[PDB]
């Protein structure tokens, strides 16, 4: 059902951090998120059930959690947790540029759903050991996102700038967060202009920014 969003409806997904103590980080932008997208693509959504499903998920939890909660349009819901697993401080993560393309009037990707066929190709498309991350780009060649990540870039002054929404991309919630503390910036730019990025990274809100670097 979550492999087969493309031939078959969808689901909605969220994909978030559980810690001790603090619960899920970020966890208000992930149900304002959800909760929006279910009310605009008309999926049944009960909230004393979604706590249901992340509060029985979650139980005994004594390390931090990826979790995945998803949403069907009926209102079935579902919730797994695993241990996170953090990347080293150290790790770079190495991107290439997909050949598949986003339309930027796709609506449906401002929706974090299980329809995944464009993210999948351009996922297959590199080996891991060439691109632990593989970036979009629209039909005007203009950066997106990466297949699980949204882009920052810093040419310089301190400010990550972040692909326009407008450019064909999920309105991530790490992405939301940093929009709104201030400390990225909307911007458009095509991967060539990235070669001259100061600094470069790719995040998502499971494991915050991801220091990157292009080839
Ligand atoms: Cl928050
Ligand atoms: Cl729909
Ligand atoms: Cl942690
Ligand atoms: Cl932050
Ligand atoms: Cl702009």
């Amino acid at each position: 059902p979550l492999r087969d969003g493309d031939t078959a409806d969808f689901e909605l997904i969220e994909t978030m951090r559980w810690q001790p103590g603090t619960s899920f980080l970020r966890f208000d932008r992930h149900l304002a998120r959800l909760y929006g997208s279910a009310a605009e693509l008309g999926f049944a959504c009960d909230p004393q059930r979604i706590a249901e499903v992340l509060s029985d998920a979650l139980d005994g939890a004594r390390t931090a959690m990826r979790t995945r909660l998803a949403l069907a349009r009926n209102g079935d819901a579902t919730a797994s947790a695993q241990p996170y697993e953090p990347l080293a401080a150290d790790k770079v993560w190495i991107l290439r540029l997909a050949r598949t393309r986003l339309d930027s009037q796709n609506t449906l990707l401002r929706h974090k759903t299980s329809r995944r066929q464009l993210y999948t190709h351009a996922r297959s498309e590199y080996l891991v050991t060439q691109a632990d991350e593989v970036l979009l780009a629209n039909e005007r060649g203009e950066i997106c996102e990466g297949t699980i990540t949204n882009v920052f870039a810093d040419f310089g002054d301190g400010v990550l700038a972040t692909p326009r929404l407008d450019c064909g991309l999920l309105p991530g919630v790490l992405r939301a967060e940093l929009l709104d503390e201030g400390r990225a910036e909307e911007a458009i730019y095509s991967y060539d202009d990235l070669k001259s990025a100061k600094a470069l990274f790719v995040g998502n809100s499971l494991r915050g920014l991801i220091p990157a670097k292009l080839v």
